[PDB]
């Protein structure tokens, strides 16, 4: 059998200490545990001990009546702590009216399991997780700490604050582990982060399964740099040797749970590999009456607690001579001069052990003085304790605890409270130690940045992916977790809207600087200015200037000898068709509107139509005149009327051709298109068919065709200064500008200044090859 | 307090059976179970009361010694178990040697935590979760059922066989479940499975908790269709009652597990909402002889069972007022004409049980015989059954089951078995029953798709996404499960590399059919064909056929004074400059290859520069011999240069341009590029570079402009037949002919067909303006 503590009283109190380390890997079935334990073993059972002294010496708590304990090894196993339950309520089968429970979640639960059969109600101190909550399952468990769903919330908060994302996920395999790494997940999913992967070990695992678990957060070691562990402090431990053993120092930041806290029993001798991790500690303030006793006790005097001896050999290392439990294993004896003073260090977790024993003498107190308000002691009505009035009177009591707060518990048994962020930082050579950077209360998450990574150098934050929201490079997610993307650039052309998806401007526009919407590239036209247009301009006012003189002289040698053979009216038409050229090319160069190209197409056809047809009919004279005189032998011929026919002749070419102009532009009305030819950039003009620049231009060519052939007929006759080998001259040079042209007509759509060009030189040429003669021949 | 089955004997073997229905949530406090159970109650405890009287009188199994046992009730319940559990070890604190497992696998944990303790061995029939196969923790747990690692395994075999992808998954609060569950959602989540939500939910829960969790499977009805149920009978049941009020009958298949099975008590009233639904059953031959005694009992004679008299109240609606137990609630009372067989279904799991005990008696068997072969009985050595040995027999023992086949355990406690596959059908108009249509052994998973869904009209699939590998139109995972994706088209120029990218081809390329892959563009070479190309061609032969034409009169008539005017050298090289520009079109107009890319290139440097040479140093001579007879003062010196030096001075240059042209070269070797104008099409053409086109061309155009200087210093010269006039004109129309292609050629593509017509044109218009006028009255 195991060895218990007791102590004489009128109402026993259990209690489950885990005196001894948990059962080895290979001694789980024997269940033997390991060495004895200092802040999680003789210093609760000896607070336990000296508080129940403090409440006997206390008439204003539980007056007239002492109080008894019996305190058992649970050794953190469930096993274990099973057998002295079942020790504790072998009488059931003097009675045990409560338990203050393990310090492990599971075997809280497992020792609740079998106590609730009894109606025994058990207080934890140390037992966090959210499963022992629920009141229909544990209904006679209640804790003077809150649970671990405010852990898991202050854990996202540090995670979230310091930008950490591609977390990894560590946790202790048992109840408390569990349930906070399912919350911690949950509300890490949540928000934003993710987790590279989520890993289980047992504490008592051996060496092998400590370093293939650290082979496995290696894997993604160069991405994620922070590891969240819900694990027990020997976890925590067994990693720490895994990093010394395989070469790990400082490439992990751990950050650690209620669990790690800031036990100095976890880090000893591994402190390097630690350094720089951040834990959460439940607040409880230093107690002092208690280190007062502590600081005193000596093994030769105390011989109420049973494990004291072993303790005592066990922390200052030698063999006790004088009693029993010598343990000749060590060497040295122990002399009369060892204190608990010396590298003294009280548990975290100190103030929730004696609030529980507290809250327990409380709750018996207060249904006492329900019971029986008369009486001054344990009333008739008592004799036999019922759990269930205890349990009611416990749920709603409240008093002052050690630290100085009211505890009281809520509706599901648990109890406020808050937590102390604490980061594990080396002071000087060789001297690490925990300190103070932080809080978490109902919520806001208090820092000290300063103090934690003295210089903005925080540790590489845990990132997937670098953000790829810069520029035009737009994000896509593989098969994997949502939080690393690869960064890819989609065209320019496209612009970005969601962060995974870029869409294209339709036809006529383009992404803006900011890549978030079309901006409509803006329309270029024809632009009176720049070089080219400006020397369209200066040769159409040249050559207006050209016409105007020439029909001034014309209009002052009205009727001279010199200009009599050519038909004047004839002229008239010829100087008209020339002047509506000379504007076609002002009209055409221009911002294209309905009226300008509704009027440029009927100049581009008219005018080469109406000089043309009339030279044609000119030349054709000029030919009969003399190709009639060739015979000479009999020719009563007035067959062409001297002006009369030459005329009509006129206004039926020019009217077919105005005829053929109107069709075109009936069938084919003039729209201000905004042709588009690429996706750089957009232009607009009127709607040009081929047909609308082939069947004029073709006619045209074919009065080009007449006029060269009649032309060639009539040569080189003898007239007014030969003027047929002028009109020669002028038709050779016009055919050959027509043919020069069809490359950067038929090549460019440079069609306007093309055609403004090649409309002027076409004028140009008849002005200079005619009038030439009349304008210094006359002159003489 | 709650009551027992006994049966005297030497050696006592308990046993934990949900005789009543689970406590109810409100009373679970209070551990007061609900209604009697048939399959899960009574039929169990009979046929436990039955083996062992068989096993008792059987003198081949533990001879001369007779077996007891002790019949608790669990309630499905671990509170209640646990309390039946301590009840058992109370003496240990006759002994039970051994017990019979309880049903569910929670419970089983529940009870086996304590029972390890005492080292009392455990033998289950239905327990099934993974969690009981760690020997670590439950080194004193055996089962005749398979874990439920392979049902996990046949589940996802189910939702693989049947295209199912995007499923939602509900299982059952507790430990079956919860293993279950993670197993499934593991090996699916690996595989190609998808799943919603994972819903869970306690088996006693209320209305409200039902029909929330059905609301919220309803949630992603159109999609997820098939729910993936780890549940138990009563959490099965729960949602068809949900699925009755909501008024939801037909859109869901429920895929079953060892919960639901073929149980009739699960789908009885709400046959209609279960229709369609698959399920997975081990397979249990029923067991005859248990048929022919449970059929045969009667209240009136069966006292051994304390239950039997409530069970029979139940079962027909009746009070036995005859016995203690009336049950006033039933109105009718019973004839003594009601028997078992009517409506008799005796429950899947009936073989395994039996195996559980057969094995208990031959593990106990076994290890007699071990301990003391010769003794037929309980030898002195075996009075304090010792835990430890009868779990070593046990873990070793083989045997053969009732069923026929050979009963083992392996290292893990565990027994081989295979899964059958159930469907419910409606047979026949009201009525309905399970259709056995498959089976799962080892991996193995026969089934028969033609009893379900009698047509290719089966249930919608569970898919998210419909399969978009129409044509490009690549998958985008839009975070979600990756089962959900949008579908893009992606561009012409690239193609699919995967599912999820799609890359372009190289700078000149294009995607083949379907965008598999990626081939490559054909070179569409400038034919010798084409509409274009054979015009050039025969406008060089007809060029070819006038330069040999010029040739050939000019060798007719040599020394006429008509020809004899200048060097007929000169005159002889003008033809051969002709000649070498019409073979230039010959020499342009091919397959661009190596021999051809640098003749093209002398050809169009050499023979037009060589040809303007001549002209040049022809027309010097012919301007200064008159331009130093305009003053004749004295002038005489006949020589300058002039004589035969006109040769030498026109070879010179000529030697020159051939200088220049060779420097040119020299950077670029005759290969060739594949340029790309747009992506769709590839192209091929000759080395020539901007810098390798424009000097040769430079250094012609100067010589052009030198010789048009020299014609309009000439002009209008008497001489014979006025050759002058007709050069100086071919000239002037040949400087406009080299501007017109400007345009069209220096930024274009087609320049090779500019070249030939552009080389023709001005070999025409220098051949028909110079030699033509003195050659055509050369007869005279
Ligand atoms: C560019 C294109 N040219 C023309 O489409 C075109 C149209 C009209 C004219 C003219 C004229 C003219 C001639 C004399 C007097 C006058 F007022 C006007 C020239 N070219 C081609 C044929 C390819 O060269
Ligand atoms: C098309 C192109 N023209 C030429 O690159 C080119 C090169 C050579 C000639 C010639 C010639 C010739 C002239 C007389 C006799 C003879 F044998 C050959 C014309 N154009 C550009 C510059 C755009 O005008
Ligand atoms: C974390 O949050 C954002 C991330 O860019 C940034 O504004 C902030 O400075 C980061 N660092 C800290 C210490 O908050
Ligand atoms: C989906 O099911 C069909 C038959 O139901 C069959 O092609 C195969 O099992 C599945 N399809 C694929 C592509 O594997
Ligand atoms: N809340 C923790 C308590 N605790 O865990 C340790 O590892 N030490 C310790 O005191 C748990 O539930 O286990
Ligand atoms: N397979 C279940 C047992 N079981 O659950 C039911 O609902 N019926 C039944 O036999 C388990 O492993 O606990």
């Amino acid at each position: 059998r195991r060895v218990v503590a007791h102590m004489p009283g009128d109402i026993i109190i259990g209690a489950l200490f885990s005196v001894h380390h948990q059962p080895t890997v290979d001694k789980v079935h024997e269940r033997k545990c390991g060495a004895v334990r200092e802040q999680y073993g003789i210093q609760r059972v000896e607070a336990m001990l000296h508080t129940l002294e403090r409440i006997n010496s206390d008439p204003t708590l539980l007056p007239n009546i002492t109080l008894g304990c019996e305190i058992r090894d649970s050794c953190w196993h469930s096993a274990v702590a099973l057998e002295q339950s079942i020790e504790f309520i072998r009488d059931s089968l003097k009675p045990i009216v409560g338990v203050i429970g393990p310090g492990s979640s599971s075997v809280a639960i497992q020792v609740q399991n079998l106590l609730q059969l009894f109606n025994i109600p058990q207080i934890a101190y140390s037992a966090t997780s959210m499963d022992l909550s629920d009141k229909t399952l544990f209904k006679y468990f209640m804790r003077v700490v809150p649970s671990d769903a405010q852990q898991a919330r202050a854990m996202v908060d540090i995670v979230k604050r310091y930008n950490w994302t591609y977390v990894s996920a560590v946790h202790t395999e048992g109840n408390y582990g569990e349930s906070g790494m399912e919350a911690f997940k949950d509300m890490s999913a949540k928000e934003g982060i993710c987790i590279a992967h989520s890993y289980k070990i047992y504490s008592n695992a051996g060496e092998q399964s400590f370093d293939k678990l650290l082979k496995k957060l290696t894997s993604h070691l160069p991405k994620a740099r922070v590891v969240a562990c819900f694990c027990e402090g020997m976890t925590v431990r067994g990693l720490l040797m895994a990093m010394r053993r395989l070469g790990l120092a400082g490439e992990f930041l751990l950050l650690g749970s209620d669990g790690w806290a800031d036990r100095y029993d976890v880090t000893d001798g591994y402190q390097r590999e630690a350094v720089g991790g951040i834990t959460i500690k439940l607040q409880s303030p230093d107690v002092k009456w208690f280190d007062d006793y502590y600081l005193k006790l000596r093994p030769e005097t105390n011989l109420r607690n049973p494990w004291f001896q072993e303790f005592w050999q066990h922390r200052f290392q030698c063999r006790l001579e004088g009693f029993p439990q010598e343990n000749s294993k060590y060497n040295k004896t122990c002399n009369s001069s060892l204190t608990l003073k010396t590298h003294h260090v009280q548990d975290s977790k100190m103030g929730f052990v004696i609030n529980a024993i507290y809250s327990m003498a409380y709750g018996l107190h207060n249904m006492q003085m329900s019971l029986c308000p008369g009486y001054a002691g344990l009333c008739d009505a008592m004799k036999p304790i019922d759990g269930r009035k205890l349990l009611e009177s416990l749920m709603k009591t409240a008093f002052t605890g050690v630290s100085g707060d009211t505890i009281l518990f809520d509706e599901n048994g648990d109890s406020p409270g808050r937590y102390e962020i604490m980061n594990f930082k080396e002071m000087g050579k060789d001297y690490f130690d925990y300190i103070n950077v932080g809080s978490w209360d109902n919520g806001e998450l208090k820092m000290d940045d300063d103090e934690v990574w003295s210089k903005k150098s925080n540790i590489i934050r845990s990132v997937c992916s670098e953000p790829c929201e810069k520029g035009q490079i737009k994000v896509i997610r593989k098969g994997e977790v949502s939080c690393c993307w690869t960064c890819t650039p989609c065209k320019e052309n496209e612009y970005v809207f969601d962060e995974y998806t870029c869409k294209a401007c339709q036809l006529g526009s383009w992404p803006t600087d900011d890549l978030t919407g079309c901006d409509l590239i803006p329309v270029q036209y024809l632009r009176w200015g720049d070089p080219e247009p400006i020397a369209a301009v200066v040769f159409a006012c040249l050559g207006l200037l050209a016409t105007l003189f020439v029909t001034v002289v014309f209009i002052i040698y009205r009727d001279t000898p010199v200009v009599k053979s050519s038909s004047r009216e004839l002229c008239y038409i010829i100087l008209a068709g020339i002047c509506l050229g000379y504007l076609c090319t002002f009209c055409l160069i221009a911002k294209p509107k309905q009226i300008y190209c509704y009027l440029q197409r009927i100049g581009i056809g008219l005018s080469p139509a109406m000089s043309y047809s009339a030279l044609v009919t000119k030349t054709n004279r000029i030919a009969r005149i003399l190709a009639g005189s060739k015979k000479k032998i009999c020719t009563k011929k007035p067959r062409f009327m001297s002006a009369c026919a030459q005329l009509v002749i006129a206004f039926i070419l020019i009217c077919i051709q105005l005829g053929i102009i109107v069709a075109l532009f009936i069938m084919e009305p003039p729209d201000i298109m905004h042709d588009y030819p690429s996706i750089r950039e957009v232009y607009l003009i009127c709607n040009t068919t081929n047909l609308g620049v082939v069947a004029p231009l073709g006619y045209n060519g074919l009065l080009i065709l007449a006029c060269t052939f009649y032309a060639f007929k009539t040569r080189n006759v003898p007239a007014n200064f030969n003027e047929a080998k002028y009109i020669a001259f002028a038709m050779y040079t016009t055919c050959i500008i027509w043919l020069a042209f069809v490359p950067i007509y038929f090549g460019s759509n440079y069609k306007a200044i093309t055609m403004c060009f090649s409309v002027s030189l076409s004028a140009t040429v008849l002005l200079g090859c005619m009038f030439v003669p009349k304008v210094y021949i006359i002159l003489a």
